[PDB]
């Protein structure tokens, strides 16, 4: 149910995600959530519910139901706080928010650094979002700084492809590799050249959107639809589990992290019933076939950053 990473500290395989999850229902949501067994939590300052979250955690450690050092809690620096002397802060109130004082992990949220001030997406007259000046690699030692300070016990790295993995561990003088890089993944985008290469570095890859993101607020009534794609429905049924739960399986035998969200009582203990089946070899090369680069999350905004991550490959 757990895996290793690379600071020999061992990451729950589920975890509960939380954008888009509404400030009046994620802590319900989260406390249900640890009731029927979940153990990991991802959460970012951007989604503006940690204070929410952050109340129901501390219910459940108040109240006994788990010990802190059983709890996962994950959370993300936003691209506003890239500048060495904002790290810090722009930790410090996750761990305000969350009422904790330490977190599992904290990750740089995007490789892709904006000009600081109260907007989370700064923008020229024209729409394009302000870029900060501040090399990546910057920032990563300001992220190992949390370590050395006991604000976080590991640091990695959300949507970076190869190339920008491979600046960071290719980094002057690196002190802490990336524990984990979370990507988008489901079969319509597996990933398999990124995922190769983050596992053969020992970089644990952790599973975004895995059921499609299905309430992004984009969507479009003609959009490819995982939940509804009878090709994954057939295997569900075969196996007497619900489409979600294959999807939520299926990165796990990948050796990923996944992290679906849900703010809905009885699909939250759902999509924790899935330690209890196997999808086949051959299901698991049939889902990866579905592939066609398909990918929910990118900014039409962000795409002449010099650090936009998915003009490349992989
Ligand atoms: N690092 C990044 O840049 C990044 C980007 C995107 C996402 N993430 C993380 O990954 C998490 C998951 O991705 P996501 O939120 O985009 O989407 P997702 O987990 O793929 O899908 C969430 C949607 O699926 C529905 N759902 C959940 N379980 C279901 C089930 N058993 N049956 C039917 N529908 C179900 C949810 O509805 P209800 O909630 O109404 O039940 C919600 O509409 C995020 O919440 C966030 O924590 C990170
Ligand atoms: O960030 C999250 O965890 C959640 C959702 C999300 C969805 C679409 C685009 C971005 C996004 C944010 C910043 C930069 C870019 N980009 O460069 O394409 C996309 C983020």
């Amino acid at each position: 149910s757990r895996i290793l990473l690379n600071n020999g500290a061992k990451m729950p395989i589920l975890g509960l995600g939380t954008w888009k999850s509404p400030p009046g229902q994620v802590t319900e949501a989260v406390k249900v959530a640890i009731d029927v067994g979940y153990r990991h939590i991802d959460c970012a300052h951007v989604y503006q519910n940690e204070n929410e979250v952050g109340v129901a955690i501390q219910e459940k450690l108040r109240e006994q139901v788990v010990k802190r050092e059983e709890l996962f809690i994950v959370s993300k620096l936003w691209c506003t706080y890239h500048e060495k002397g904002l790290v810090k802060g722009a930790c410090q109130k996750t761990l305000s928010d969350l009422k904790l004082d330490y977190l599992d992990l904290y990750l740089i949220h995007w490789p892709t650094g904006f000009k600081p001030g109260k907007e989370f997406f700064p923008l020229d007259e024209s729409g394009n979002v302000v870029p900060s000046d501040t090399n990546i690699l910057d920032t990563w030692a300001a992220m190992e700084e949390l370590v050395d300070e006991g604000l976080v016990k590991a640091i990695g790295i959300s949507n970076f492809n190869h190339l920008q993995v491979e600046m960071i561990l290719n980094k002057p003088g690196l002190k802490y590799k990336p524990a984990v890089n979370q990507i988008e993944c489901h079969p319509y985008l597996t990933q398999e050249k990124l995922i190769q290469y983050c596992q053969s570095k020992g970089i644990v890859v952790t599973a975004y959107s895995p059921l499609g993101s299905p309430d992004r607020p984009w969507a479009k009534p003609e959009d490819p639809s995982l939940l509804e794609d009878p090709r994954i429905k057939a295997i569900a049924a075969k196996h007497n589990k619900t489409t979600a739960q294959v999807l939520i399986r299926f990165p796990m035998q990948r050796n990923l992290v996944v992290i679906p969200k849900s703010v809905t009582p009885e699909r939250i203990a759902e999509n924790f019933k899935v330690f209890d089946f196997e999808l086949s070899s051959q299901d698991m090369t049939t889902l990866l076939s579905y592939n066609r680069n398909w990918r929910v999350c990118a900014l039409l905004s962000c795409t002449s950053h010099k650090d936009y991550p998915f003009h490349e490959e992989f």
